């Protein structure tokens, strides 16, 4: 519908904030009794890193996968700033109240300073650990409780936020270097931002992908948006000479009756009170847009075409599209110019390619007609790029721009060829319409500066570098319109409403805002999801969503292949630092991370030789090995990918000593007799079965002769004979002093959203505007 | 062909016994002369074929791509001579039949 | 704009040649019979609208020769073979011994 895919544009606020509260936890510390070799219970019990969440599945790639929806967490809840004294808390002990950071920090505390732990240097430490503010930079000192890996998060999220300062200068400054400069308006506002001021910041670095080189329906898309929008802005008119009036002197100018005559099809150019509105802001957007529009003419109506002539000496012919010059012209050169010019021989013979006005340029003499050729033919766009930053604006070339000399021209030329003919009367009825140009002239001169300026101005508000193609959509326009839009204005002066044309920066930007951001988003992911193997995630998933967080595409309705081509390309796009600076993070210690926590391990032994089991404190002594020293391997998740070629299977059935390696399921026993018993060499059996394993959970024995009713046997004296141990690091254990880090931030924030708004923007009396010539815009009674 | 996995299950006594397959080639070469018989056969080892030949999956939604399709297409331009581009539906179909 | 249509695709139009590359490169190996090329005397109608389809009409799809399917096929090929030959023998036989 009609301003159903306006309510997609201005309903689009991407300037989206994101709080932060709690601090960004992994792993809690925890209880768990103690073992001293030997394997008795000491009491007291130590405290440990375990995860939160051992989540984590079976199957490297699911692995690999899982983290992969860590990266997206991570950013979604990336903050987007912070603030340390909204998560306040207050520390049960200490010199006083010291405030700590995150409820957690608290809890532990009060949980050590309980349960009899290293006993002094911990109550003391956790005593003295508060607060204290240097208020003379805003800085702030808290203490905060958290573990190696918290405080590697949170600590560069106080490093990267997002919030600079903010004094009435940088508002001024983020008005366009253009409009400020305008003198027409005038600008003027209501306060003083303190020194607590933080502004957030839109960026807008530009559209890495050339949408515009493959991919016509998305732009499309784009291009009829961004039309849309400039319409809503486009002024209306004001004043015109009322309907009936001019139309009424009109049907006098010529001459009409009861015997037939020709003119008489130059007036379903009235309606204009509607059409110059339209013609008006149509106009407009297509050029800032740069849409391309068709024509609707018929060739009984001559006057129509004049009008035609105004247009053409304006927009640079390749905004319309070609099928449309073509006709256009060849209708003038062989119905108009030619026909009451004694030029007429041959009636004009065209038959498709080639350029039909140019030709009749280096054909016919006559300087007036002469200069319009070459002007209008040669006339073009003025690729220009920085406007006050790469705004890449195509413009109309100065001349035309009020430096109208070009009507003045259009005229003089068209007052001298109303001098030869041939058929009789013909004459009277054209020669009379081009009449009705001339005495408007003095206003016609005006039109021309009304775009001039319009364009001219909303321009600098499209930070979308829009540049110049082929639509596919065509707008479509009628000499009807056009025609009277011309004839029918003047004395008039209208002018882009402020709050209009900040309302259309704002829009431009935001969007932006949303392309660029998605794209790193966009980027940021693939990448990952490369250094990851993940072979199965078919990407035809990324691209989906990308498009679909800027409203306006009916995904559903786009064919997967444009799609990918969008990932070939987005693939090539850096990272955001930010982005990339968290996922180095994430890699560089993901392996610590998966060792530990259990209901993983990493990979099993089976070497069919008794041996001994390492005596760590945590666990009581078992079956582990933190190094897999020798043997031979095979990766399982290239196993069950590649189809299993019998080597396992064989290794198995032969005996052979060989390890095994990616996620896998623990699976812990107590009663030792399992152990004399040998359990452990049964579950691989299975696998010779079933060529694909998961159905394998290995097996671990925790023992502590203490725990283990069957400590029948510690007794005597022994030393864990066993066949086949377990590759899983050990969870480290926790050294509080140590375990400790301090924080920085900032205190009493004030975040704005817009700006903008703080201005006050009037206008200085129509009557006496000015475009980039320094004259009264609109001089003529 | 990797791909395929590749195993044995049942043993083989030493009683085990089969009969040769006995796969001389042509003796005859029909391929210089009986067109008319060669015909037959090429029908026949050709419907043979399509009963093999797997049948395709996940395509892209017959409705979808031909309206991005007008889009990028520009049928109606003038052009007389309309609506003899798009007899090329039953795709899910086509597609399928033209692969075999 | 048409063309265009095939480039883009073009990074999935690869897809198709190596999907046909396979199969035909797979099933084949299972035909016993020869099969020298020869100029049949009957055609086979492929409208280019199929064709059209299939090719900016398939995704990451992937399909293969299901393993029973394969055996069924050499099996066949095999069968018919063993019968001419077989019959031919049987024909020879009688036919010479006509003579004497």
């Amino acid at each position: 519908p009609k301003e159903s895919i306006l309510k997609k544009l201005e309903d689009i606020k991407p300037e989206q904030v994101k709080k932060q509260t709690k601090l960004f936890r992994i792993f809690e510390p925890r209880q768990l009794p103690v073992y001293r070799a030997n394997g008795e219970k000491e009491l007291r019990n130590r405290w440990y890193w375990k995860l939160k969440r051992d989540t984590l599945p079976d199957g490297d790639y699911d692995v690999r996968e899982y983290f992969l929806n860590l990266y997206d967490q991570v950013l979604t809840e990336m903050p987007d700033y912070l603030l340390l004294k909204d998560m306040a808390v207050e520390n049960k002990n200490s010199r006083d109240a010291g405030k700590v950071v995150d409820s957690e920090t608290a809890a532990i505390c009060d949980a050590i300073f309980q349960d009899e732990e290293t006993e002094g240097v911990v109550r003391r430490f956790i005593a003295e650990m508060r607060q204290r503010v240097q208020a003379d930079r805003n800085v702030v000192n808290y203490p905060s409780i958290l573990h190696p890996i918290d405080h590697a998060f949170n600590e560069y999220f106080l490093q990267h936020q997002l919030v600079e300062p903010l004094n009435n200068d940088i508002i001024f400054n983020y008005i366009p270097e253009r409009i400020r400069n305008d003198v027409n308006y005038i600008l003027n506002m209501d306060r003083n931002l303190p020194s607590t001021a933080r502004y957030i910041r839109p960026n807008l670095l530009q559209d890495r992908l050339n949408l515009h080189d493959n991919f016509e329906s998305l732009w499309d898309t784009i291009t009829t948006s961004n039309y849309i929008l400039a319409r809503s802005v486009v002024p209306d008119l004001k004043e015109l000479v009322s309907t009936e009036a001019q139309i009424q002197k009109m049907s006098q100018d010529l001459q009409l009756e009861a015997l037939t005559i020709q003119s008489e099809t130059q007036f379903l150019t009235g309606i204009n009170s509607q059409a110059a509105n339209d013609c008006f802001k149509t106009l407009i957007a297509a050029m800032l847009s740069q849409r391309t529009m068709s024509l609707d003419f018929v060739t009984t109506n001559y006057m129509s075409l004049i009008s035609g002539m105004w247009l053409l000496t304006v927009v640079p012919n390749d905004m319309f599209i070609r099928e449309s010059l073509v006709a256009c012209q060849l209708a003038i050169i062989n119905t108009i110019i030619y026909p009451a010019f004694g030029m007429q021989r041959m009636h004009y013979r065209n038959g498709d390619p080639q350029t039909p006005f140019q030709i009749a340029e280096q054909q016919i003499q006559n300087f007036q007609v002469a200069n319009w050729l070459h002007f209008v033919n040669n006339n073009q766009f003025r690729q220009v790029v920085i406007d006050g930053v790469l705004n890449q604006v195509l413009n109309d070339n100065i001349r035309n721009g009020h430096v109208v000399n070009q009507l003045m021209e259009a005229l003089m030329q068209l007052s001298r060829q109303q001098f030869p003919t041939m058929p009789v009367d013909y004459k009277r009825s054209i020669q009379r319409g081009i009449l009705l140009l001339s005495n408007r002239l003095g206003q016609l001169v005006d039109l021309t500066r009304l775009l001039a300026y319009n364009y001219e101005t909303l321009m600098a508000c499209i930070t979308m570098n829009m540049q110049h193609v082929q639509t596919l959509t065509t707008e479509k326009l009628q000499l009807t319109s056009v025609t009277s839009l011309c004839m029918l204005i003047g004395n008039a002066t209208v002018i882009p409403s402020p709050q209009t044309l900040f309302h259309y920066y704002n829009v431009n930007v935001n969007f932006h805002s949303n392309y660029n951001e998605r794209i790193n988003d966009a980027v940021a992911i693939i990448t990952a999801a490369n250094r990851l193997n993940l072979y199965q995630k078919k990407m035809k998933s990324i691209v989906e969503d990308f498009l679909k967080r800027l409203q306006i595409f009916d995904i559903s309705r786009v064919p997967d292949d444009q799609m990918y081509r969008l990932r070939d390309r987005l693939r090539l796009l850096p990272v955001e630092i930010r982005r990339l600076d968290i996922f180095n993070l994430i890699l560089m210690n993901m392996e610590q991370i998966e060792r530990a926590s259990d209901k993983i391990a990493q990979g099993v032994i089976i070497a069919y030789r008794d041996m001994q089991l390492e005596r760590d404190e945590m666990y009581g002594y078992v079956n582990i090995a933190r190094n897999l020293d020798g043997f031979q391997q095979i990766n399982l998740e290239e196993l069950m990918r590649t189809g299993d070629y019998a080597q396992i299977t064989n290794m198995l059935l032969n005996n052979q000593p060989v390890a095994l390696v990616g996620a896998l399921p623990f699976i812990t026993d107590s009663s030792v007799i399992s152990l004399v018993a040998k359990l452990d060499a049964t579950v691989f059996a299975q696998i010779v079965k079933l060529r694909k394993v998961d159905t394998l959970k290995p097996i671990l024995y925790k023992i502590n002769s203490d725990s283990n009713d069957f400590y029948l046997v510690a007794n005597y004296d022994w030393v864990p004979t066993s066949t086949t141990k377990v590759y899983k690091q050990i969870p480290q254990q926790f050294d509080f002093r140590a375990s400790m880090h301090m924080l920085t931030s900032n205190l009493t924030f004030t975040v704005y959203s817009d700006l903008l708004a703080f201005v006050s923007a009037d206008t200085v009396e129509p009557i006496n505007a000015v475009a980039f010539d320094n004259m009264r815009i609109m001089n003529e009674l």
